[PDB]
C-alpha cells in the first residue's frame, strides 16, 4: 500500500516553517525547501525506512504532474493577475510575449544543440528550449510590491510572464509528443489543423463557458455558495472539456475563463471574489512546495550520479546565455514596440531582462521528461540543467534586483511621499499624545504602569533665473501633488472608477517624470476618443439592416437561419454596451479632472512666491480645463442617448454612494444595529446592482421635458404651466452672437439643444443642454456682461424679462419664484468665495455643496436692516447688498465672504440694490 | 469504468437552481431536491443509459458516507456556531442534551420493538432510535435568524442539536457494530474501557492537538496563506488519527477541535476565520446536496417496492410519537433546569420542541444501514421511515414555526425598534432629498432622465394612577432604550468587548420584558465574581509549593520527575491568565455601565415630565451605580497586579483605537495613499497583537511611583524632587474620618493606596487608588464641603497647603503649577455642563473629553477684565468668577455654560473670585 500522509504533511510543515523563517532575508524561501528536499535524498539512500515513506510520492506517474499540477499553477498565475490593467495593452504584449519566446527558444535549442558534448537531435532540443523559457511571475511581483518599484512596471512583467508560460507549455507539449512517442505520425496538413485548434477553438471555448456563466450567476442575488460551486465547477467542466481533446494545450481555456471571471465585478460580489482568490492561492502554494520538495529528492537520489565538472561548466555557460539571450531580444525588440506606440524605456529593458526568475513550471516539466526518460541519461541531465538555473537564479538575480533597482533608482524617495508620510505621522504622534493625557486624568485608569503606555506610542516609519526654474520646477510638484490628493479624495467620495483613478495617477505620475510638462489634454484624449471605431459602423450597419419575410418564405435546416432575426436586435444591445463602456470611463476622467483642476489652481494661487510663474500656471491650466470641457461638449453634441445613460447612471451612483454615507454616520451615532444597518444596506446594495444592469442606450428626453425639470420650476403644476404658456423657440446657425456685453437684460435663456460660448468679463466658459444663461441679468435688471456666440447649431427656450416680472408678481408664496431664483444664483455666486477662504484638508465640491444646500437666504426686511450675529452659525456671505459696521465704521460691499470676527452690522435701503445674504446655520 | 462527473455536477446545477427559486417559498428548498431525486428514480428504471449514469454514485459504499461525509457535516455543524455562547451555558446544555437524548433514543426503541408488527430485537431497535434522534441546526437557526426571533434561543437549539447528533451517531455506530458484525463480542471490561476511550480520551487528544496547533500559529504574523494550510492539515490529522482508532466515534475529537479554534481570535487573523468558516460552509453544503439526491434516487428506485399502507399508517404514528416524546421529555426536565439555575420558559420550551428538524445525518445513517442490510428488508424499511419523517418535518415545522413564533410574540414589533427604524428613514429620505436637490442644479449633470433618479429614491421598511403607572413603564423602556444605545455607541467606539456588549444587551432585553425591574446589580455581579474559585486556591498552593532539590539529589525514568521543577512555573502563569480572563470582561461590564448611567441622567430628567418618576429613576440609577463603583474598589483591593495588568490593557487598546481611527480620517481626507495606510494599520495590528500577548500579571509599582507620575506633576525634574521632598505619608485604619465638612483647606490628598468614600453636600462617591481630592480648597482657598471616610485601611500621601502655595510662588514658568491645576478642576467641573447642554446624538464621554483638551483655559488680563466673543470658537465655559454684559444687563456666576448667542462681556476685580475661563477654539 503507497504512504503519502508522512510526505505531505512532513512538506506543508517545512514550508511554514522555511516561509517563516526567511520573511526578512532576501533570497526566496523555496530554495530552502529545495535544500531540505536534497538532506531528504540521501538519508532515503541509506535507511530503507525513509525510502518507502518517500518513494511513493517523491517518483510519482508523469500525468500527476501534467494534469493536476500544472493547470493550477497556470490558473492561479492567469487569476491572481488583474486582467484591466493587462487589457489595455494585451494586443501588443500579445504579440511581444510570443515572438520573443519562440525566438529565445529556438537560439537556446540551437546553443543545447551545438555548445553542449551530449548528442542530441533538434526535437529533443526544443524541449530543452521550452524547459528553460518558463519564467515565474509571483516572485517578481511580491519583490517589486515589497519595495515599491512600478505598479506598469510589475503588470508588464507579469502579463508577459503568463503569456511565457502558456506558449511554453505548448511548445513542450508538441515537442515531448514528437520525442517520447514516436509512432504518433502527422503530416503538415494535421500539423495545421491542430496548431488551428489550439490557438482558436481553446480559447474560445474557454470564453464561451465563462460568458455563460457569467450570464447563469447575474440571476442570482444575496448568495455566496451558489456563486462558488458554480464558478468552481465551470472551471473544472472547462479544464475536462479541453483535456481530454486538447491534452496539456488545453489550459490555455482555463486561462481564458480566469481573465473573464478576474474581470467581471458586478454579477459576483466582492466576497465570493476574495474567497476564490484565496482558494486558488492555497491551491498553487501546495502545489508549489511540494514540486520543490520532490525536485530536490530526486536531484539528490538519482540525478546527481551521472554528473561530470563539464555539466557544472554548460551549466554556468547556459546561465549567461539565458540572461544574454534575453537582454539582446529586449533590445532588439524595444525600437519596433517604441514605433507601433509602446513606452518601453531602457531601464525599465534592463529591469525586465534581469527580472527572469525559473520557477516550479520549469521543474515540472523537468520532472514529467526525467519520468518518461526511463534509464536513458537524458532525463537526468535535463532535471540536472534545470535544478541548477532555477536555484542559480533564485540566488544571484533574486537579490541582485534590489542593487539594480536602488542604482537606477526605479523607486526613489519621494519628496511628496516623504512629506506625506511626515504629516501623516505628525498627526499621530499629536493624537497619541492627547490620547495619552486624556487617560492620565481619568478617574479609573489611573494607577496603570504608564511606562509601557508611553512606551506605546512608539510610532516611526522610514533670484537667479535658473532658480526660478527651480521654483516653477517645485510649485509643479506641489501641483501635481494637490491633482493627487484631489484624485484620490475623490475616489474615496464614491465620485471616480478604479479605472479611471488609475489612469489619473498614471498620468501625474509620467508629468512628474516628465520634462517639467504637466497632465496633456492631447494625451488625455484617448480616454474617450475610442468612441468613434467598428462598433459604430457596425451599430449603423446593424440598424440600416420586406426582404426578410420573402427570404422566410423561401425557407419555408436552414429554419434556424429565422433565429437570425432573433439575433438581429441583441447584437446591437451588445455594441451599445460596449459603446457605454467607452463613454462612461471618458467622463469619468474628464469631469473628475475638471473637478481637481479647479482645487490646484487655488492652491498655487495661495503658494508660489513669483506671481510670474503661478500667473502662468494658471494660463496653462485654464485653457486645458477649456479644452477638455469644449471636447466634452462636443462628444455631448455628438452621442445623445449614451450620454444621457451614462449621466443617469452617474447621479443613480453619487445618491446610493451617499445614502451609504448616512446608513454609516448612523450606525456609527449608535442610532441603528447591526441587524438594521446590515439591512438596509443590503437593500442599496441590491439597488446598485439593479442600476447596473441598466439599459446602456435612452432616448434623449424632449425640451418640454427639460423645460418642465428646470432646478426651480418644479413645484407646482401653476408654474410651469405659465411657463409653458410664455415659452419661446429660436433657433441659431454657426457663428451666430445671441447677445452681446452691455446689452440689457432681454430675458432669460434656456440651452435645450447644442453647445454655446461664453465670453467676456477675459473669462470664458462652454455651455450645454440643460444650463441656464442670465438670471443675475433679469433678477437685478443689471445689463449682461458677457457674450454668447453659437458653436454650432443650437436650440434655446428664450422667456422675455417682462413675462418673468409678471409671473414674479404673480405667485408669491412661501417657496417664491424669486427667492428661488436668487437662492440659486446665490450658491452659484458663494461656492467659489468658500472655496477661496475655508481651502482647508479635506473640503471637496460635493461636501461645500451640500453644506451650503443645508443653508437658506435669510430676509432682511424682519431684522429693519441690520443683522444679529451669532456664533450658532457657520458661515455667512454677502450676496446682495452693501454692509455698514457702526463699530470702526467698516464699509463691505458684495459680493464677500465676510470673516468670523464680524459683528452685527446696519444696511442701508438703494433702489439699485435690496440687501439679500446667505448663512449656513449649525445643525 | 465508474463515471460520476454527470450526477455530481447535475446535482450541483439542481442545488443552485431549487436554492434560488425558493429563497421566498416557506418550506426549505432540500425537499425539492429529494422530489427531483425520486424523478431521477423512476427514469433510471427504465432507461438503462440513465441508469448506467446513475447506479456508481446513487448505490455508493457505506464507508464513504462513514468517513467522508459525516465528519464533514459535524464538523461544520460545530464550527458555525459561537463557542463563548456555548460554554457560557455549557453546564446545563450539556447533562440536558445528552441524557435528553439517551432518553428519547430509548423510547423510541422500545416504541419500534412494541408497534411494528416486524421481528426486531433491541439492537436494531435502539438503532433506529439513534437514527432518527439526529437534528439539524442550520435550517432552525437560518429560520430564527430570518424572522429575528431571538439570539439567545437559536444558539441554544444549535448546541443542543450539536450534542445529540454526536451522541446519536457513537450510539449508532456502537449498536451498528453488534447488529451487522455479530462475530466482534466484548464483555463488559472492554465495554466500558471502549466507553472510557470514546468520552475521554477522544475529546482530550482534539484538544491536545488544538492547543498545540494555536501555540505554532502564535509565532507567526501577517501570513495567511500559512495559517490556512496548518490549520486544514491539523484538522486532517486530528480526523485521521482518532479514526484508524475510534472509528467513527472519533469525530467528537475533531469537534473539540473546530471549538477551540472557534474560540481564539487572536492568533488567527480574521481573514483566515472568514475563509476556513466559507470553505467548511461549501463543503458542507457539497455533502448535504449529495446526500439528499441519492438517498431519493433509492428511495424511488428500490425502498418503494415493500411498502404496505400499514408503513405508511406507522410512518404518520412515529412522527406524532416523536413529537410527543420530545415535548414530554422538554416539559419533564424543565423544573430540574430550572432548580440548576437555568432559565428555561414555557414558550422556549413549545418552540424549542417543535423546532426539531430532522437533517442529513439521519438519511446518511439510513443509507449506511441499507447498504449494510443487503437483500434483507429491514433496510428498506430503515430508509423509508427516515425519509418519511424527514421530508413530513420539512413540510409540516418549517411552515408552522412561524405560525407559532407569530402567535407566542416571540418577535413581536418593537416600538423601540419601530422608532429606531422610522428615524433612520426619515434621515435617509431627508439626505437623498438634499443629494437630488445639489445634483439637480449641476452644470454636467442636467440633461438625465431625472423621472428613474426619483424613482431611486423608494426605499421602504416594513393623570390617573394607572396612567402613571403607564407613563413610568414607557419611561422605562425609553431608559433602557437610551442605554442600549450608549451601549452601542461606546463598542463602536472601540471601548467595549463582544462579550461584554453582548451581556449589557442581555440585561437590557431581560430588564425591558420582565415586569417593571431594570438592570440588576445584584444580576450583574456574576460578571466579576467568578474571580474567587478554585483557581485562586490553586495559585495559592502553587505559589506556596530544598525539599525538590533533596528529592531530585535522592531520584540521581523517574529523572524526567526534574521537568516537574521546569513544570511548576508555567501552570502558575496559566492559572493567572484565567484569573485575567475573568477580571477584564468584570471591568468591561463595570465601568462600561458606569459609562452608560452617566448618558441616562443627562437624558430622562429632560424628557419626563412628572418630577415624582424621574426623581425615583434618578434615584435607584444612583444608587446602582454607587454600588457597582464600591464593588469595583473593593474588587480592586482585593486583586492588585491583575488590575494593573487589566487597566494597562484597557489604556493600550483605546490608544491603539484611537490611533486607527486617525489613520482612517487621514485616508478619507486624500492625504495618505492606499499603502502607506495599509502599511500604517499593520504596524498598528502588530503592535495590537503583541499587546495581546503582554503578561497578565504586573508588580504593583511604589506609591513614590504614583506620586511621581501625577497628571500634572509630570514635565520637569524639579517639581517632583520638590514635592518629594515635602510630602508625608500618613496611615488610617477603619472607620476613621479624615476631614470633615466646613473644615479649612489643610491641602492636597493622594490615595495611594486603599478605598475612601466621599460624602457630603446628598451626593457621594468611592475614591481608589490614584485619585486626588481637594483641588478647589487648596486653589480658591474655601474650606472643604465633603467629608472623607476610611471605607478601609487607606495610605495617603498629604501635602500642606502651605508647601503648595510656596511650590506656586517658586514656578512661573509658562507651564504654570497653578495654571495647570486650574486647567485640570475647569475641564473636570466644565465636563457635566456640555453633557446637560449638547445632549444630541453622538457625543459620547472620549469625544467630549478629546475636544475639551483641544481647548485651553483662557488669560483675561490681557483683555483687561472684558472678553471679547467670537464665532470662530466652538464653546466658552465660565469656570471662575462672575460675568456682568453691559447690553441688557445680564448677571451669571460660576459655574455656567453660557449660550452662544452671549456677546462680549465685562469682569468686576474681587479677592474671592479671580476671572478664570474655558474654551475650545475651533481647529
Ligand atoms: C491540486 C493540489 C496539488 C496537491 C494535491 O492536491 C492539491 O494533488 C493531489 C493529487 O495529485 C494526489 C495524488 C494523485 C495520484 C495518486 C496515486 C496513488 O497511487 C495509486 O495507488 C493505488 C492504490 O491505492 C494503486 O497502487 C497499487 O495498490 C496495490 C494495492 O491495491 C498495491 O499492491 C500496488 O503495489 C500499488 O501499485 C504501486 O504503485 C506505486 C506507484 O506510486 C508503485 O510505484 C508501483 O507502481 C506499484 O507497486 C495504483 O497503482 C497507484 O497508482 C497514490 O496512492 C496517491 C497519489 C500519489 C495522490 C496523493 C495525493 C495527491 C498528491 C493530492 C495533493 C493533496
Ligand atoms: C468532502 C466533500 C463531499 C463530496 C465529495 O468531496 C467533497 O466527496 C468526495 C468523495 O466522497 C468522492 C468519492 C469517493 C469514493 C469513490 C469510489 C470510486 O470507485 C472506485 O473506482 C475505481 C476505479 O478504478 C475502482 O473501480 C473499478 O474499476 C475497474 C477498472 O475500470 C472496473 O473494471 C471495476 O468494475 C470497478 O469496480 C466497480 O466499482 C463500482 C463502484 O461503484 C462497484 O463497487 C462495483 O462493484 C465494482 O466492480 C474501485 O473498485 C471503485 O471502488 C468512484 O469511481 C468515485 C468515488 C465514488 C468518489 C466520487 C467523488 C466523491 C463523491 C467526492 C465529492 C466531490
Amino acid at each position: 500500500a503507497p504512504k503519502v500522509i508522512v510526505f505531505i504533511s512532513g512538506s506543508c510543515l517545512f514550508g511554514a516553517i522555511s516561509r517563516s523563517l526567511f520573511k526578512k532575508l532576501p533570497i526566496p524561501y523555496t530554495v530552502v525547501l529545495l535544500i531540505l528536499g536534497a538532506i531528504l535524498g540521501v538519508v532515503a539512500s541509506n535507511v530503507p525506512l525513509v525510502e518507502e515513506h518517500t518513494r511513493d510520492v517523491a517518483h510519482m506517474d508523469p500525468h500527476v504532474l501534467l494534469q493536476i499540477f500544472l493547470p493550477v499553477l497556470i490558473f492561479e498565475s492567469a487569476f491572481a493577475m488583474d486582467v484591466h490593467t493587462f487589457m489595455r495593452s494585451f494586443s501588443q504584449v500579445c504579440i511581444l510575449a510570443l515572438f520573443g519566446l519562440v525566438v529565445a527558444s529556438v537560439l537556446t535549442a540551437v546553443l543545447a544543440m551545438n555548445l553542449f558534448n551530449y548528442n542530441w537531435n533538434f526535437s529533443e532540443a526544443m524541449m530543452f528550449g521550452a524547459i528553460m523559457s518558463a519564467t515565474d511571475p509571483v516572485a517578481v511581483v511580491a519583490l517589486l510590491k515589497d519595495l515599491g518599484a512600478s505598479k506598469q512596471l510589475g503588470t508588464i512583467i507579469e502579463g508577459e510572464s503568463l503569456l511565457n508560460d502558456g506558449c511554453a507549455i505548448v511548445i513542450f507539449n508538441v515537442f515531448m509528443k514528437m520525442v517520447f512517442f514516436p509512432q504518433l505520425t502527422s503530416t503538415v496538413g494535421q500539423n495545421v489543423l491542430y496548431f488551428l485548434q489550439v490557438a482558436v477553438a481553446g480559447p474560445l471555448w474557454g470564453y464561451a463557458v465563462a460568458k455563460v456563466t457569467v450570464f447563469f450567476l447575474s440571476h442570482i442575488f444575496n448568495d455566496a455558495l451558489v456563486e462558488i460551486t458554480i464558478t468552481l465547477a465551470a472551471t473544472y467542466l472547462t479544464y475536462y472539456i479541453g483535456d481530454i481533446w486538447l491534452e496539456v494545450s488545453g489550459v490555455l481555456a482555463v486561462v481564458v475563463l480566469g481573465l473573464i471571471v478576474n474581470a467581471e465585478k458586478t454579477s459576483i460580489s466582492p466576497e465570493v471574489e476574495v474567497f476564490l482568490h484565496r482558494f486558488w492561492e492555497m491551491l498553487a502554494y501546495l502545489a508549489n512546495t511540494l514540486i520543490f520538495m520532490m525536485v530536490g529528492v530526486v536531484v539528490t537520489q538519482k540525478a546527481l550520479v551521472a554528473v561530470d565538472k563539464m555539466d557544472w561548466f554548460y551549466l554556468i555557460i547556459l546561465y549567461l546565455a539565458i540572461t544574454i539571450i534575453a537582454g539582446m531580444v529586449i533590445s532588439l525588440f524595444s525600437p519596433i514596440l517604441s514605433r507601433i506606440g509602446y513606452g518601453l524605456t531602457w531601464r525599465n529593458a534592463v529591469i525586465m531582462t534581469w527580472g527572469g526568475l525559473r520557477g516550479a513550471v520549469g521543474l515540472a516539466l523537468a520532472l514529467v521528461v526525467e519520468n518518461l526518460a526511463g534509464n536513458d541519461v537524458i532525463g537526468s541531465k535535463f532535471l540536472f540543467h534545470t535544478a541548477g538555473i532555477v536555484v542559480l537564479t533564485l540566488v544571484i538575480n533574486a537579490t541582485t534586483i534590489q542593487t539594480l533597482l536602488r542604482i537606477l533608482g526605479m523607486s526613489d524617495i519621494s519628496i511628496p511621499k516623504r512629506l506625506a508620510m511626515a504629516g501623516a505621522v505628525r498627526r499621530i504622534h499629536e493624537g497619541q499624545n492627547r490620547t495619552l493625557n486624556m487617560l492620565k486624568s481619568d478617574r479609573f485608569l489611573a494607577d496603570a504602569d504608564w511606562d509601557i503606555a508611553t512606551a506605546a506610542c512608539e510610532i516611526s516609519d522610514p533670484p537667479s533665473p535658473r532658480e526660478f526654474a527651480d521654483m516653477m520646477e517645485e510649485a509643479r510638484l506641489r501641483m501635481l501633488k494637490a491633482e493627487k490628493i484631489s484624485y484620490w479624495k475623490q475616489f474615496e467620495h464614491g465620485m471616480l472608477a478604479r479605472e479611471a483613478l488609475r489612469l489619473l495617477v498614471q498620468h501625474a505620475e509620467v508629468a512628474a517624470d516628465e520634462k517639467d510638462q504637466f497632465i496633456l489634454v492631447d494625451d488625455l484624449k484617448k480616454s474617450w476618443q475610442i468612441k468613434g471605431i467598428y462598433p459604430w459602423l457596425k451599430r449603423k450597419l446593424e440598424d440600416l439592416i420586406s426582404h426578410w419575410n420573402k427570404f422566410d418564405a423561401f425557407i419555408l435546416g436552414l429554419r434556424m437561419l429565422r433565429l437570425t432575426k432573433a439575433l438581429i436586435p441583441k447584437l446591437i444591445l451588445v455594441v451599445n454596451g460596449k459603446i457605454n463602456n467607452q463613454l462612461s470611463l471618458g467622463y469619468d476622467v474628464g469631469k473628475g479632472y475638471i473637478i481637481g483642476e479647479e482645487e490646484v489652481g487655488k492652491i498655487i494661487d495661495r503658494m508660489v512666491d513669483n506671481k510670474k510663474i503661478l500667473r502662468e500656471l494658471k494660463h496653462i491650466s485654464e485653457t486645458g480645463r477649456l479644452q477638455v470641457v469644449k471636447e466634452l461638449g462636443l462628444l455631448q453634441r455628438e452621442h445623445p442617448g449614451i450620454a444621457v445613460s451614462v449621466k443617469t447612471r452617474q447621479a443613480i451612483r453619487t445618491i446610493l454612494n451617499h445614502s451609504r454615507e448616512t446608513i454609516h454616520e448612523l450606525q456609527g451615532a449608535g442610532l441603528l444595529d447591526e441587524m438594521e444597518a446590515h439591512k438596509l444596506e443590503l437593500t442599496v446594495e441590491i439597488k446598485m446592482k439593479r442600476l447596473m444592469n441598466a439599459p446602456s442606450s435612452i432616448p434623449p428626453p424632449p425640451p418640454e421635458n427639460l423645460l418642465k425639470n428646470v432646478s426651480w420650476l418644479a413645484g407646482d403644476m401653476k408654474l410651469i404651466d405659465f411657463i409653458k404658456a410664455r415659452a419661446s423657440l429660436l433657433h441659431f446657425d454657426y457663428g451666430e452672437v445671441i447677445v452681446r456685453e452691455g446689452d440689457e437684460s432681454d430675458g432669460l435663456f434656456l440651452i435645450v439643444s447644442g453647445l454655446v460660448k461664453l465670453y467676456g468679463k477675459v473669462f470664458e466658459d462652454y455651455l450645454t443642454v440643460g444650463n441656464v444663461i442670465g438670471e443675475m441679468g433679469v433678477l437685478t435688471k443689471k445689463p449682461r456682461n458677457a457674450t454668447v456666440t453659437c458653436e454650432t447649431t443650437v436650440q434655446v427656450y428664450f422667456i422675455t424679462a417682462e413675462d418673468m416680472n409678471i409671473a414674479i408678481d404673480t405667485f408669491t408664496l412661501y417657496p417664491s419664484l424669486e427667492y428661488r431664483l436668487w437662492r440659486v444664483v446665490a450658491i452659484r455666486i458663494a461656492t467659489p468665495l468658500i472655496m477661496e477662504q475655508m481651502a482647508f484638508q479635506g473640503w471637496t465640491q460635493e461636501k461645500v455643496k451640500l453644506h451650503l444646500e443645508r443653508g437658506y437666504l435669510v430676509d432682511l426686511a424682519e431684522s429693519h436692516f441690520q443683522f444679529n450675529i451669532d456664533a450658532t452659525l457657520e458661515d455667512v456671505i454677502l450676496i446682495n447688498g452693501t454692509a455698514y459696521n457702526a463699530h470702526t465704521r467698516e464699509e463691505i460691499r458684495s459680493p464677500c465672504l465676510i470673516s468670523r470676527t464680524v459683528h452685527k452690522l446696519t444696511f442701508q435701503y438703494t433702489a439699485t440694490e435690496e440687501p439679500r445674504l446667505f448663512v449656513v446655520r449649525n445643525a
